[PDB]
């Protein structure tokens, strides 16, 4: 821990630029942010910044339904985007949490099979982790951001990142970063 | 008889680029972008060794060695970039690398040796003035170098243009005409 700073030197730029996301896609979220005082090399912390953002994004137009959507859908009006920051042995983990409708899973399994990757047969017997590790294979979605990109940007860093979602329950995006 | 995806140029890339940075010692992630892109088929041949040769720039030249990368505040590996769209009415290709960028003072240096300009004229020199030298034929030692490859791009009626800030990377853009 050599050139340590607190991730707010990043963080601190989110509330304004979630809300007025939020306003420009007409979604109402609560944002929630936790552990700014997390210390991480600052090389990561001036470089997490585009990353972080596109997933906020991300949450903010797939996640997070308009209003008007959860009121009919039975979940508690408002949304709920998680910016955190957390330390698990020599990793500092990033995690970007929101309670939108989830990762569509089976229009990731039907481009899958659109583009050739897979067969029926084969689609039915993918794991939630396969299916949504198609998120990061370059060229899968169409747009330059994106996962590749986060996954790229983070990599070079020596990072990891992970996901895992449940229909109409949300998603989770976690990003591990090595101890300097 | 006309178009036909870029990835019959790109194809190769990744192995060579792997091989390239394994040689030199240097931490690269390779990404290529659009290789789905299409281009004039009697392109593919001619681009090619032009665009190997810029890699190869980046991963020689470019991206620096771990120590270095960290000792200016970097991430640790080495990020090249290889992509290819549709802009107009031309095919955009374009090979970026976040490396130490390109000595200006070392090709205002070559330039002088060259011929292609006195001292006297070095000082105020715009950083488009000094890295078009680059351009020049005969500029690069040998086999093929930034001359070549400008040629190379001219002779497909297309255009090329460099783009590169100390310690941050350099950018190299290639437009290439699609009918
Ligand atoms: N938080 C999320 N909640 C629900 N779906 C998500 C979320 N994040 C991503 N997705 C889905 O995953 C697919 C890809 O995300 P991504 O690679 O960021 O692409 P993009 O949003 O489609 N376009 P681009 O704007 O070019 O990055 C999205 O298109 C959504 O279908
Ligand atoms: N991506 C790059 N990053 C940093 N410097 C670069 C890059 N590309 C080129 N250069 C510099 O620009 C000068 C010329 O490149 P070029 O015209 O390709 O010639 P070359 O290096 O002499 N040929 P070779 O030895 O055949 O690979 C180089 O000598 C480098 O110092
Ligand atoms: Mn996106
Ligand atoms: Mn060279």
């Amino acid at each position: 821990g050599s050139h340590m700073v607190p991730i707010s030197f990043v963080f601190n730029r989110f509330p304004r630029m979630v809300r007025d996301l939020a306003k420009k896609m007409n979604k109402e979220v609560n944002f929630i942010m936790r552990g700014e005082d997390t210390e991480l090399d600052r090389t990561f912390v001036e470089e997490i910044g585009e990353p972080l953002l596109h997933l906020l994004r991300n949450a903010i137009d797939h996640g997070i339904e308009p209003k008007e959507e959860r009121i009919a859908k039975g979940k508690p009006p408002i949304g709920t985007l998680i910016l955190s920051a957390r330390h698990e042995g020599n990793n500092v983990v990033i995690e970007v949490e929101d309670d939108g409708r989830g990762i569509d899973k089976e229009k990731i399994i039907r481009k899958a099979i659109e583009k050739g990757l897979i067969d029926e047969s084969k689609a039915a017997t993918l794991s939630d982790q396969e299916i949504l590790n198609f998120l990061f294979v370059p060229g899968f979605s169409t747009k330059g951001v994106g996962m590749d990109v986060v996954k790229n940007v983070v990599e070079s860093l020596n990072g990891s990142i992970s996901i895992e979602s449940e229909k109409d329950k949300g998603t989770k995006v976690t990003i591990r970063l090595p101890l300097t």
